[PDB]
């Protein structure tokens, strides 16, 4: 039988790219989404049209709350209900916005969203993935190559991505005896925010030593693909930067 | 006249050592506590006998909840009330226990481990900075074993990693205000009181420098260094005080 | 002549051999550099030339730091151009590894050997490779996942490996404008020293979370193959730990 | 009774400020120098005036060669000759200049940059440790080591190796009671050769005060690491960079 993978925030962008690429590699996929109903279903359609019964959608808010554990438990349940297995979990879903330290959302909403999506939901999804296990099991977390050179006023987001590095190492150590590898893919600049203007986009592009451009979503997916593959069978607790040398450029 | 410092979880162990050493260096201090009122008051009394009206206590739960921002705002407010200023914030308070991935509700554990170790320090940081010549700085109590974590301590580990991220981000963001932001990262200092004595010796014997844990005062020394005029260009730095423990391979 | 060409240093045995083999299996013509192991280097070349004619040469050079090291490194790179008309890939694999405690070989020889092979020779090879430059040009340095938790009394080895991390980062930055990518593979415990007793080998094996075993040479080679591939074309300045979680294990 | 310290490249700039501050703290100092003879003897005068018999100079070229071990051995020897002890070693001496991947031979470039920045520190560390209370070594590392300057590969390689040494020697020498630590400046006293527009360019990058570190600010970290207040600190590198290493492209 074909292996099965969960991709969080899979409706668009990097998540979609990962889902698609895992699909073309022969995975059945759970397209998790939050607000992107249209894009999620539309992607699952495209995928099923290619090989029938290979894609499902799973809606979940991944903001931290007392129900997040059940929501994460359910996401993994959705893989097992659809496919009888869960071989790969990609923690791709991410909230990303400034939270300036010196002063819309309450700060507790901000904490719930930025730490929730970026770290707490991956932790809970990992617990659920690991516990539901009865092959090549792995977890890939979408980290950030710029964690130690953070953007001004993104403290909560930065905190969550650091926590995610924390989890990747802690989970790799813990889940290694169960044969579950846990690794990271750290984009520098990939697909820029939809909201971002071209002039600003180019400001970021010009910083990238390797070709003065952002990563395509497929280039990110490539590293994900490598990590879940048999070519990475001994790789655990490793974070592969996919950043064109961005994190190496001094101020 | 004298600078003032907040130390969270300052009733016992490392926070106590930090509070004392700060006071010995001439700081007025807020001794924050959650459960340890008796110990907190005892410390304040001891320091006030040395210098009158130089130590105050302040109760707060630093677990993450909808009231944590108010609590943290109050911790900082209590320093400005007592002393008319807040020059130092030491984020020492920390919940610490294992949270296995394969098995208190996990969300309590989250609120406690991430709350104390990362969220409350972020909010305290905010309130500290909002309320602002001077030598303003923040010291965050990190963990030197963060990249070699203990088995089944994922949430603790995530919270400390988050604290490393806050150190860095706040150092950048607050540098234009002259607020320095730094970390001290113990390896093995005072062991958890609940831990078995043999389990303590195992940890002690692993330390390259003297096969013993750091005393609390040794941790406090790094903190004292970081808040001083001797560290006025230092921001975004985390100083390991671990006797080389983080350098020892499996 | 449309086939790409790779230089692998210390390619005669163990990890570099597996890398030469895997590169060859990928469609690379290979320069098999060696120092002492002439017989093994030639028999690799022969085995590879049996598979495809005129796709493997050998190149002898001592990689010890000396006045002639720069000429030697230039020759190694030239040899690839003379054999195959191109040089697409450099794999800095060769390494001396022995203790140099702080408290028949002189310390200066120890320096020349451990720093020469592990750092200087990679720097000069890098320089010659770049000076000489559809194309996908990259360098892969064989680092060490344990550089921040070093073995007792291996300071010079450790120092050369750390220097290699520096080169990887510095060369990635410098060579990104030429479209030369520069990455590391960092093994933990891989193919253990040839004579080392199985009781002692098991002490290292038991430390690894993922399977309580060392990496095969082929597993290290897998990460090298990924880094040189079309799948890694935005990856530069990255070091991929291939260590089975070994770096994550506390004392 | 008074402890003794070796500082390499102590005639000028950061080395000088380390020597000055160690002296003020109560150390006898060996002022190692290579070319800066006048400034070295001049510093030892200033120090010796202040407390006689507390400063010597020691000349050595710290470029890698077959004789570098004997020169490093000599530098430590000259501390024991003058003062009967050697409590502190400060690895400050550094070559620093571009070596692009694409006036000196590359073999000289290697010998200088890897010699001064890494090999001489290793050899000095060896000799220091061989001759053996609060014993320690401080290495002058670099906070920009993972965000290197363009075309400084050899220099960066040496500072990377220095981190390696700091860690490996900290581990190895800890059972002897010798601690080994690093101080990593970002932008401190900018190279003399550099023009003033370029200096200001670098100044503007520093989040904390938009200025370089004084040599005294760097020396303060060295002072802390050698002091009683750092007795459990080994294998730590303290960035003294005003938050520069935190600034993205
Ligand atoms: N793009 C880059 O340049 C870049 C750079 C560095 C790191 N990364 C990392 O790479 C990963 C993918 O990047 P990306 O730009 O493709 O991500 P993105 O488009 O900004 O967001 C990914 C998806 O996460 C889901 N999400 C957001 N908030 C959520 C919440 N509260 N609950 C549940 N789901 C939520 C969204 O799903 P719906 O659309 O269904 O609501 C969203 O489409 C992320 O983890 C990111 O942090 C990306
Ligand atoms: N001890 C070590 O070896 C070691 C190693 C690595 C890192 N560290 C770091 O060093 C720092 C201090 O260490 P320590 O051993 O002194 O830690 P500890 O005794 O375990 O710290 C607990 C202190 O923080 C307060 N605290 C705990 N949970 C809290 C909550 N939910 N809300 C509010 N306050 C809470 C406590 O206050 P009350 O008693 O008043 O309730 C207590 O005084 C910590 O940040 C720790 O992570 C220590
Ligand atoms: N194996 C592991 O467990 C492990 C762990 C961490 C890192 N690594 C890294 O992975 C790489 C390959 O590992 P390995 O175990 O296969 O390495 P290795 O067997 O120790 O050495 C590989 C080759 O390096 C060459 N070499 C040694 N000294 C030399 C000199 N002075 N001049 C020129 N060549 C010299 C030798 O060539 P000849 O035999 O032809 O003389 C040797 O066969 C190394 O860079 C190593 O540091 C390996
Ligand atoms: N300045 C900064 O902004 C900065 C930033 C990051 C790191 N650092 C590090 O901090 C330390 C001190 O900085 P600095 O600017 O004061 O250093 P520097 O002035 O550039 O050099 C210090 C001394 O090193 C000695 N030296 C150079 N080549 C030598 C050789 N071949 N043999 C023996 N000695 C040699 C010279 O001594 P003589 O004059 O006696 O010949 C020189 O005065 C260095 O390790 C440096 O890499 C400095
Ligand atoms: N303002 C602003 C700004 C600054 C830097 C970036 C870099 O691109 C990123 C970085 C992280 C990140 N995380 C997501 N979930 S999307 C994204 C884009 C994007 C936006
Ligand atoms: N099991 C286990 C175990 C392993 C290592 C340690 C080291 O000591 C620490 C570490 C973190 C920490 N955080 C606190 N709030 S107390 C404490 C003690 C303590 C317990
Ligand atoms: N003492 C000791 C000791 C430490 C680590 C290992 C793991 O195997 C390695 C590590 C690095 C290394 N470098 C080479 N050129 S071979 C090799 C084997 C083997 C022995
Ligand atoms: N080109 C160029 C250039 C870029 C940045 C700097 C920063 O200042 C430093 C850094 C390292 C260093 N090492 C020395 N031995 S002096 C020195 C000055 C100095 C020069």
């Amino acid at each position: 039988e074909a292996p099965a993978a969960v991709v969080t925030g899979a409706a668009k962008r990097i998540g979609r790219a990962i889902a698609v690429k895992l699909h073309q590699t022969g995975y059945r996929v759970v397209i998790h989404y939050h607000n992107s109903a249209e894009a999620a279903v539309s992607l699952a359609d495209e995928l099923n049209k290619e090989r029938s019964n290979t894609a499902v959608v799973c809606q979940a808010d991944l903001t931290n709350s007392n129900v997040l554990p059940a929501s994460c438990e359910e996401i993994i349940n959705s893989c097992f209900r659809a496919f009888g297995r869960c071989d790969v979990l990609v923690n791709n879903a991410s909230a990303f916005y400034p939270t300036p330290l010196v002063q819309g959302k309450t700060v507790e909403t901000q904490v719930a969203e930025l730490i929730g999506t970026n770290a707490i939901a991956p932790f809970l999804l990992t617990m659920s993935f690991a516990q539901r296990q009865k092959s090549n099991l792995s977890i890939v977390n979408l980290c950030d190559a710029m964690v130690d050179q953070p953007c001004m006023a993104f403290s909560l987001y930065n905190m969550g991505k650091h926590a995610l590095v924390g989890l990747t190492q802690s989970a790799a150590l813990e889940l290694a005896p169960y044969g579950i590898r846990v690794n990271g893919v750290a984009p520098g600049v990939s697909l820029l925010p939809v909201a971002m203007g071209e002039e600003e986009k180019d400001k970021w592009r010009r910083k990238v030593p390797l070709g003065r451009r952002e990563a395509s979503a497929e280039q990110i997916a490539d590293a994900v693909i490598f990590l879940v593959s048999g070519s990475a069978q001994y790789i655990t607790g490793s974070i592969i930067k996919v950043d064109g040398g961005l994190s190496l450029v001094h101020a």
